[PDB]
C-alpha cells in the first residue's frame, strides 16, 4: 500500500517501535534514577565532601533538564516524514 | 479488477491490514504505560529524585501527547491514495 | 524509519545509552568522593602537612567545578545533532 | 484540455500541492516555535545573559513580521499564471 | 508550475527551509549564550583579570548587537527574489 | 534557492557557525584569563620582579583591548556580503 | 493448522508450559521464604549483629519488590507474539 517506499502499515509499525522503545527508556531511566537519590547522602552544607560532590548533582539536574526538548525535537521529526510522504506520493500519482 | 495497480480489493485488504495493525498498537501501548505508571512512584516535591525524574515524565507526556496528530495524518493518507487511484481510472479508461 | 541514517529508533537508544551512562558516571564520581573525604584528614592551618596537602585538594575543587558546563555542552550537543537530521530529512524527502 | 501548455487539470493539482505544502509549513513553523518559546528563559532586564540574548530574539520576532507579505506575494503569483494563460489561450484560439 | 525555473512548490519548500533554520539557530545561541553567562564571573571592578576580560565580553556584545540587521537583510532578500520571479514570468508570458 | 551562488539557507548556516564560535572563543578566552590572572601574583612596586614582569602584563592589556575593533570589523563583513548578495541577484534577475 | 510457523496447538502447549512453570516457581519461592523467615531472628535494634545484618534483608526485600514487573513484562509478551502471528497470517493468506 504505497507507491515507492512509503508504506502505511510500515509506518505504523514504526510509530510501535519507537513509542514502546520511548516508553522502555523512561521507565528504566526513573527505576535507575531512583537508585541514585538512595544511594548518594548529604553530608553538610560545607565540609569538604560538599564541594566535592555538589557539582556532580548540578551536572546531573542540567542534563536531566535538557531531556525533554530533545524528546519535543524528536517527536517533531514523525509529522515531517509522514507529511513527506504525503507530497511524494501527490507528486507522482496524478 | 483494475487498470494497472490500482485493485479494489487489494486497497480492502490494505485497510483491514492497517487497521489491525493500530488496534495492536494502541492496546500494546496502553497495556505497557499501565505498567510504567505503576513502576514509578512520586517521592516527593523537592527532594533529589524529583529533580532527578521529573523532566523524564514531562518528555513521556510530551511525546505521548504528539501521538494524536501523528495517527490523523495517518488517517488522511488513505484517502489521497483512493482518490489518486479514481482519478488514475478516469484518465486513461476513456 | 529515515532516509539515509537517520532512525528515530536509533536516536532514541542512543538518549537511552547516554542517559544511563551519565547517572552511571555520577553515582560511582559521588560515591567515591566520599571516600575521599573520608580518608584526607586536617592536620592544621600552618604546619608542614597542610603546606604539603592544600594546593591538591584546591585543584580536586577546580576540576570539580570543571565538570558541570562540560555536562552542560554536552546536552548541547544532541539538539544540534537531532536539527541536523530533520534538515536533512526536509532537503531531499521533497 | 487546453491548447499547448495550459491544462486546467494540471492547474487544479498544483494549487492542491502549493495549498498543501503551505498548510504543512505553518504547521510545522508553528510546532517548532512552541519549543522554542518553551525553551528560552527570561533571566533578568540587564545582566550579561540579557545582552547576550535579547538581540537574537529581536532578529527572530523581525524575520517572522516578515514571512506574510512573502506569503501574499506567493498567493499575488497564481492569479498572474492563470491570467496568462487566459490571455494565450485567445491569442490563437481564433 | 512555472515557466522556467520559478517554482511556486520549490518557493514554499524554500520558505520552509529558511524559517526552520532560523528558529533552530536562534534556539542553539540562546542556549549557548546561556551556558556562556553562567560559566563568566565577575571578578572586581579594577583589579587584573577585569582588565583581562571586559575587553572580550564587549566584542561579544557589539557582534550579538549587529545579528538583528543581518537577519533584516536576510528576510528582505526574499521579497527581492518573489518579485524578480512575477515580472519574469511576466514579461514572456504574453 | 538562488541564482548562482546566493544560498539564503547557506547564509543562515554560516551565521549559525560564527555565531557559535565567536561564543566559543570569547568562553574558552575568559577561562583562560581567569587562570592567568589567578597565576600571577604582585611582588612589590619597585623591585627586580616588577621591573621583570610589568611590561608584559602592559603587552596583554593593550592586546586584548585591541580585540573589540576587530570583532567590530568582523562584524560589519557579513551586511557587505549580503548586500552583495542582494545587487548581485538584482543585476540579472530582471 | 497455520502456514509457516504459527501453529495454534503448539501456541497452546507454549501457553501450558509457561503457566506451569509461573506456578511452580511462585510455589518454590514461598515455600522457600518461609524457611527463610523463620531462620533469621530479631537480635536488637542497635547493637553488632543489627548492623550486620540489616543490609542483607534489605536487599531481599527490594529485589522481591522488583520480581513484580518482572513477571508483568513476560506476561506482555505474549500478546506480542500472538499478534505478531495474526499478522503474519494475512499478510500472505490473500
Amino acid at each position: 500500500f504505497g507507491t515507492n517506499g512509503f508504506d502505511i502499515p510500515t509506518i505504523a509499525i514504526a510509530l510501535l517501535i519507537v513509542g514502546v522503545i520511548i516508553g522502555l527508556s523512561g521507565l528504566i531511566l526513573s527505576i535507575f534514577a531512583t537508585a541514585t537519590a538512595s544511594a548518594i547522602s548529604n553530608p553538610s552544607p560545607g565540609t569538604l565532601a560538599y564541594n566535592l560532590t555538589h557539582p556532580l548533582i548540578n551536572g546531573m539536574v542540567s542534563f536531566f533538564s535538557f531531556f525533554p526538548t530533545l524528546y519535543v525535537l524528536l517527536g517533531v521529526t514523525g509529522i515531517v516524514l509522514i507529511a513527506a510522504g504525503i507530497i511524494s506520493i501527490i507528486m507522482e500519482k496524478f
